[PDB]
């Protein structure tokens, strides 16, 4: 019968409809928060039934059925069925209403923020960007390219802040809720490359704010900076894993289709109010070849993380992620397409930035405390598949050496303070405790590169 009678529908339907209804009774409670009344709610019911129990529901119910809403006839990801057209334009319109309630009243959720935040998590990886683009009403478009602006403008916003102070509600909510959020929506839409139908015109100007203000964020010196590094570098990498522009090679820019540039008029682009050269549009961010000849000297010099600790956190997530996505559509990948190419990265770029990431564990190899090399081995998976044979003799077997000889040494100081049982053993075992951690760390944080080049 009609698609209009599925529980699914039914389902959302409902749910859309206490989420327009919560949109009024949020917006009444933080009318009356400013006028300082401090009396309940007149629909507390309302807000405790929609907090405690609508948006559990929602998470649980997006995480159980979650890939009928992804699939469709051309992928079917799920064996039950695909959802269709108008359920998947619901599920975009509840994702985006949900964003713009939670936009900057964290503080007024409280304790909810993080099942909002969850929820949102959840409708994210659960959104199909491309049927709600090709075919859905204007009104989820236009939320949907609207969420990105709102975005950017709160990432700018954040930055401008941070710039004068010398405000917390917003670094609090871009903590708490947006970074997550773009986080999550970015990695989707780069795993399930919505990126070149999505990232397009309005929403590729939202992702170059987006990009230029977390890079600022991200190589900045400030509280907040040092306390939020490693969000920013996620986000940055899970961006430049799906946004399909080179920003970081914007010579080549006239052989991108994709692009801005390319694809409207450059009237339509300058009532747009952006720079008329694809130059401007990333001033701060280097090209290419300045951030690998930067990593390359502080890998070569024998710097520690305190010395770079934005090379390490920021610059290399996207870096390995830029090459790994920028290969594919490079000269080694694309040996037809004898056209000159958007991009210059080949096997050689991935080759030499995997070996800077192992001359810069090498070189902290040991220190007393760093948390940063269970990400760096995570970030430099993408780009071990292209290493090339001669990282064997020079930066492989070195590392191995320099942890087997502490292994050794560890081992033999163990067995020897075993053996004598005078003095206090105490410390001693506390002492060789400590090294057995690190060099289990050191382990970790170069043992799946290696399982990687060897398989």
């Amino acid at each position: 019968s009609s698609m209009e009678k599925r529980f699914a529908y039914k389902f959302l339907k409902k749910i859309l409809k206490y989420v327009d209804s919560a949109q009024e009774f949020i917006a009444h409670l933080e009318a009356i928060v400013s006028s300082g009344k401090t009396e309940k709610s007149p629909h507390d019911q309302e807000i405790k039934f929609f907090a405690k129990v609508l948006l559990p529901l929602v998470d649980q119910y997006f995480t159980n059925h979650h890939l009928y809403f992804l699939s469709s006839p051309l992928k079917p990801l799920s064996s039950s069925g695909y959802a269709s057209h108008k359920e998947k334009e619901m599920v975009a319109s509840l994702f985006c209403k949900l964003a713009a309630l939670v936009r900057h009243r964290i503080s007024l959720f409280g304790s909810d923020s993080t099942t909002m935040v969850s929820c949102l998590h959840i409708l994210a990886q659960t959104l199909d960007t491309r049927t709600v683009m090709k075919s859905g009403s204007e009104l989820v478009k236009a939320g949907l390219r609207a969420f990105f602006e709102n975005a950017a403008e709160d990432l700018e916003k954040t930055s401008e802040n941070l710039k004068l102070g010398k405000v917390s509600q917003n670094i609090n909510y871009t903590t708490v809720a947006l970074l997550p959020i773009l986080t999550s929506i970015f990695e989707h839409v780069a795993q399930h490359q919505f990126g070149v139908d999505l990232l397009l015109g309005d929403v590729q100007i939202s992702c170059y704010h987006i990009l230029c203000s977390l890079y600022s964020l991200g190589t900045g010196k400030n509280i907040y900076v040092e306390r939020q590094r490693p969000a920013l570098g996620e986000c940055l990498a899970s961006l430049a894993a799906a946004i399909p522009v080179a920003f970081l090679e914007p010579t080549l820019n006239r052989y991108n289709p994709l692009s801005v540039f390319n694809t409207k008029t450059p009237r339509e682009r300058s009532i747009l109010g952006m720079p008329d050269t694809v130059e401007e549009m990333c001033p701060d961010i280097p090209q290419l070849e300045g951030l690998m000849k930067e990593i390359s000297d502080l890998a070569e010099s024998g710097a520690r993380y305190t010395e770079m600790p934005h090379v390490i956190e920021v610059i290399l997530p996207m870096l390995c992620n830029y090459l790994s996505y920028w290969w594919e559509r490079g000269p080694e990948h694309l040996p037809p397409s004898t056209g000159p190419w958007c991009t210059k990265v080949t096997s050689e770029h991935l080759s030499v930035i995997l070996g800077n990431i192992l001359k810069i564990i090498n070189n902290n190899l040991g220190i007393d405390e760093a948390s940063w090399m269970k990400r760096i081995a995570v970030y430099a998976q993408p780009i071990i598949s292209k290493a090339r044979p001669d990282l064997l003799k020079s930066h492989f077997i070195p590392t191995l050496e320099k942890l087997k000889k502490k292994a050794v040494k560890t081992v033999q100081e163990e067995e020897q303070l075993k053996a004598d049982t005078k003095g206090d053993t105490q410390e001693a075992e506390l002492l060789i405790l400590d090294e057995f951690a690190v060099l289990c760390r050191d382990l970790y944080a170069f043992y799946p590169m290696l399982i990687r080049y060897v398989d």
